């Protein structure tokens, strides 16, 4: 089976009832936190109604869609993890109750979002991290006689993040598949200082985009049929220096007050509605695969209709696994989401 993987949080702000299943495959819900002091893996107070609720209400719409249960995400804290990580006994603690969580809460898989891990050891021990999950896993399924639940995880576009390898064997190995993060490569609470396309399918000016990083992911060993590639519904909001200069690597002032007050990111039916009500001048760029946006001195970097459909069909072309979309709350009217799965078409 090819993965059409989408995720949610309940903070979008879309109702978990209003997910519109039919167009996945595979649903990842947004985020189990880690308990720093039992090291195991809990679901906020905040989260319990929705999460508990989760797998057999998208599966209302869609029997065959399978939910995962996603860990961390950007807003963890990663020292706790690499505490976690650092100790046979807390990595036990961590993999039981997760295995356990899963189950309990009908998920047919685990997806860990550690984002990132701080040091060369936390590296490391990420990797003895998912050889034990996996053995734990295995184990599970051959003791309940249940089918295996799934294990992936989130990661950087390229398998070099902050200047750190990833364990790229164990992640290989372990792994049911990785979901590439080819997207938030530029920003303007990064990269105030000059526009760019968030998430560029091909760059030739400084090799930043999806295919690059999907290159590197193949040439650290990881099979191609292991790789799902991430898709944005969302982008980011520049202000640009001068409005007469608006194209890629345009002179810029961080973000524009369109977007979010604290990183300038507007979901993608944000963007399309300010797109309509400021008649802006919006433009496909063939080069790099990805879209853009400008009125006055607003700039915005997105992925529309074309780029989505260029990007699936790329992808299918090259025999990755499938792809997922970050986040599904940000389509609008689930156009993004229908021009996806149905570009990639029959889904094995």
């Amino acid at each position: 089976q090819n993965v059409k993987g989408g995720y949610w949080f309940k903070d979008s702000g879309l109702a978990l009832n209003n997910i519109d299943s039919t167009l996945f495959t595979h649903l990842f819900c947004a985020f189990a936190d880690l308990n720093p002091q039992l090291n195991q893996l809990i679901i906020s107070p905040e989260n319990q109604d929705s999460f508990r609720q989760f797998t057999s209400t998208v599966q209302r719409k869609n029997p065959s869609v399978k939910t995962f249960l996603s860990i961390a995400g950007g807003r963890a804290n990663s020292t706790a993890y690499g505490i976690m990580a650092r100790q046979p006994n807390s990595r036990k603690s961590f993999i039981d109750s997760s295995i356990r969580l899963a189950r309990q809460l009908g998920f047919h898989g685990l997806d860990l979002d550690w984002e990132y891990p701080l040091s060369a050891a936390d590296m490391t021990n990420l990797g003895t991290l998912l050889n034990e999950w996996r053995t734990a896993i295995n184990t599970e399924a051959r003791n309940s006689g249940r089918a295996a639940l799934l294990l992936t995880a989130a990661v950087s576009n390229s398998p070099r993040v902050n200047g750190l390898n990833y364990p790229v064997e164990s992640l290989a190995r372990n792994l049911d598949w990785i979901n590439l993060m080819a997207y938030d490569f530029y920003g303007p609470n990064w990269s105030p200082s000059q526009t760019n396309s968030h998430a560029q399918l091909f760059d030739p000016v400084n090799h930043v985009s999806g295919s690059d990083g999907i290159n590197a992911w193949i040439q650290a060993g990881v099979p191609t049929k292991k790789l799902v590639l991430g898709i944005p519904f969302y982008g980011y909001a520049w202000r640009l220096v001068n409005a007469n200069i608006h194209g890629l690597r345009a002179p810029a002032a961080g973000k524009s007050n369109v977007g979010a007050v604290d990183d300038g990111s507007m979901t993608y039916n944000r963007i399309r509605d300010y797109i309509v009500e400021s008649r802006a001048t919006t433009v496909y760029n063939a080069t790099i695969v990805g879209d853009y946006c400008y009125s006055g001195s607003n700039w915005i970097s997105y992925d529309d209709t074309q780029t989505v459909r260029n990007k699936v069909n790329y992808v299918k072309g090259r025999g990755l696994l499938g792809y997922f979309a970050w986040h599904v709350a940000g389509d609008q009217n689930w156009g993004l989401s229908r021009t996806a799965s149905q570009t990639w078409g029959v889904s094995f």
